């Protein structure tokens, strides 16, 4: 294992040479523990928001957020069984016709330092990049460097020879101020990831046109129809099981799986592919920053299993991992896999390969698929008890004895999917709209949190509007949303630019961060380049977007009906004239 590892933690012993020391009660059970060294140390609530959403001010869920995969949690440091030998067969199998039925049409390729860039410039307009963004360390200002490049270059060099001497990713056990130097390892170490295996996001491996079970660049306002769509294939219940800590229970076969890409690569794409697998996917390093009772310390561990959460590509290589765990489960529900099977050493290929040369695209139409999250329509519900590969692979469902049944939905509306449910909408005019659906407490709990501290009123009230304007296009349908919507663009000037991201989900398209009029927005998502939207006739007003029904809108949390709520749309116009007071002389707008 050190002559992968070694000149990683022989480069941080050196860089901290003062500090470093071997603590013998370091709490690693089932991570390699190197060593520690001494480290520094350093969230603000949205008043714009939150004078706008009084109602809501000590509601639970809404403290809750305001205080409350990245943290080293009592899960990271666990094993997971290893699959019988049966089961690694099935799986091997299935990942390589996977593989092949993906890259039918397209061919992995490295991705640039241009298309990083461009990523990184694009994405800082909306604040911070990454993790490991300081004040000082920022991620444009990094890629502006030629000398962060020349590091990047030498790195690779490395990798070239099948050596890392600076690829490190970090956890939580106030982040730590480090080095410059430090910082462009953790970047470059990060664009060497990216220029390996980011095709599988920059060409849209996991599309729903290319992979058939993702939805990967589909966009929230499509999720809700892509189950709709599943609904009308003849089968079973729809299953949604949650796997408790997936990136846990990513296996070294599942890693040896996920490998096989590199075939499809040519020379020197498969050689840089091949040393960030090895090197840096099957032999991670890590930082850990632990408090202790004199200080704060920085742990060095190291382990081959289980998914680097904070590595490039960990989407991707999830959604195929839960489309390959899922097509298994499938098989073992129709009886194509039993226990006998699954223990086997011997296991014959001929039943595994028909199956999937026969039905496996039609199985994957059958999924809806965005890394551990995971819908499935079987061919019957012999698939709700059918759990022995399920297990065996690792992947345990949260919250349930091993082999109790799925529970399912005959419902697509129930399904949860995404952090969402969603809901079919008949307009005024009889055109039908899925849309998308969470508990209140949880988008107004989330508006209600700014982005670190020492923000003007001005960049607040920008974030502000930015959630308001998410509402509006995504949450129109709840009446509270929409009136908080309202007195959020009705109080910020509506020349001001939403800046900052809302969210950091992969299916957030951000149609909301403009300053062109949202009813404009609205008809160009959900009617004008809106799929399952057949008739084109625009809304013109406000008054004819839809709301959920009344009760649905109570039961996903709405406070319609309460003395305080009305008191609130009464007593509005009050709260926004007194965010314009302090805001000042600007232009603003009346939505009300
Ligand atoms: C673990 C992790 O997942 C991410 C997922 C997305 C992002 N942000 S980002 O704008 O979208 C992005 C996504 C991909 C790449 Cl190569 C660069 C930047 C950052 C992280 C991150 C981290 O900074 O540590
Ligand atoms: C916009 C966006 O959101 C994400 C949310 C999650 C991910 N997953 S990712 O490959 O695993 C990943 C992991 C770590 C880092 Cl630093 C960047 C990206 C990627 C993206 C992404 C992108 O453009 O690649
Ligand atoms: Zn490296
Ligand atoms: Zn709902």
């Amino acid at each position: 294992n050190m002559d992968v590892i070694g000149e990683r933690i022989k480069r941080i012993k050196e860089e901290h040479n003062s500090t470093w020391h071997y603590d013998d009660e370091n709490p690693y059970k089932t991570w390699a523990y190197h060593g520690s060294y001494e480290v520094k140390a350093t969230s603000m609530i949205n008043g714009v928001v939150k004078l706008l959403t009084k109602p809501w001010d000590v509601v639970p869920m809404v403290t809750q957020m305001a205080m409350t995969q990245r943290v080293f949690k009592e899960k990271v440091d666990t094993r997971t069984p290893r699959p019988l030998p049966g089961t690694r067969k099935v799986m091997e199998i299935t990942a390589e016709w996977l593989w092949r039925t993906l890259g039918r049409n397209k061919r992995p390729r490295l991705c640039t330092r241009e298309e990083f860039t461009k990523k990184v410039r694009t994405n800082a307009a909306m604040g911070a990049v990454f993790t490991e963004e300081n004040q000082w360390d920022s991620a444009k200002a990094a890629v502006e460097d030629e000398e962060f490049w020349k590091l990047v270059d030498r790195e690779r060099e490395l990798h070239k020879l099948g050596k890392c001497g600076s690829c490190v990713y970090n956890m939580m056990g106030g982040k730590a101020k480090g080095s410059r130097a430090i910082w462009y390892m953790w970047l470059g170490v990060r664009y060497l990831e990216f220029e390996a295996l980011g095709f599988l996001n920059e060409d849209h491996w996991f599309s729903r046109e290319n992979s058939y079970s993702g939805v990967e660049g589909e966009g929230l306002h499509k999720l809700g129809y892509i189950l709709r769509d599943i609904s009308k294939i003849p089968g079973g219940a729809m299953y949604a099981d949650d796997t408790a800590g997936w990136d846990t229970r990513i296996t070294e076969d599942d890693l040896h799986n996920e490998e096989k890409i590199i075939q499809q690569m040519d020379p020197e794409h498969r050689q840089l592919a091949n040393a960030i697998f090895k090197l840096t996917y099957q032999n991670k390093v890590v930082k850990v920053q632990r408090p202790t009772p004199t200080g704060t310390v920085m742990d060095i561990i190291s382990r081959k299993d289980q998914r680097g959460s904070g590595q490039v590509g960990t989407y991707g290589l999830n959604t195929f991992t839960n489309m390959e765990a899922q097509l298994v489960r499938q098989m073992e529900g129709e009886g194509v896999l039993t226990k006998a099977d699954l223990e086997n050493p011997h296991l014959l290929e001929k039943k595994i390969t028909q199956w999937l040369e026969t039905k496996g695209v039609e199985r994957l139409k059958r999924m809806a698929i965005s890394g551990d999250d995971c819908v499935v329509k079987p061919i019957d519900d012999r698939f709700a008890n059918a759990l022995l590969a399920l297990n065996d692979m690792g992947k345990v469902r949260k919250d349930i004895p091993q082999w109790q049944p799925s529970k399912g939905w005959h419902d697509w509306q129930q399904v949860p999917f995404c952090s969402h449910h969603f809901h079919e909408l008949i307009m005024k005019d009889g055109r039908k709209l899925v849309v998308p659906c969470r508990p209140q407490d949880e988008l107004i709990g989330r508006a209600r949190i700014s982005q670190g501290a020492g923000w003007s009123l001005r960049e607040t009230a920008c974030l502000g509007k930015a959630y308001a304007q998410m509402w509006s296009l995504m949450y129109f349908h709840r009446r509270d949303l929409r009136l908080a919507s309202n007195a959020i663009c009705s109080a910020v000037p509506v020349h001001w630019v939403p800046t900052s991201r809302t969210t950091w989900s992969i299916h957030a398209h951000h149609q909301w961060m403009t300053t062109e009029d949202m009813l404009t927005v609205w008809n160009r998502v959900w009617i004008e380049e809106n799929p399952w939207m057949e008739d084109k006739t625009p809304v013109t007003t406000w008054e004819n977007v839809p709301y959920l029904g009344k009760r649905e809108d109570q039961w996903c949390g709405s406070l319609i009906g309460l003395t305080s709520r009305a008191t609130w749309a009464q007593n509005i116009p009050t709260a926004i004239q007194q965010v314009r007071s302090l805001i000042g002389n600007e232009e603003f707008l009346d939505y009300m």
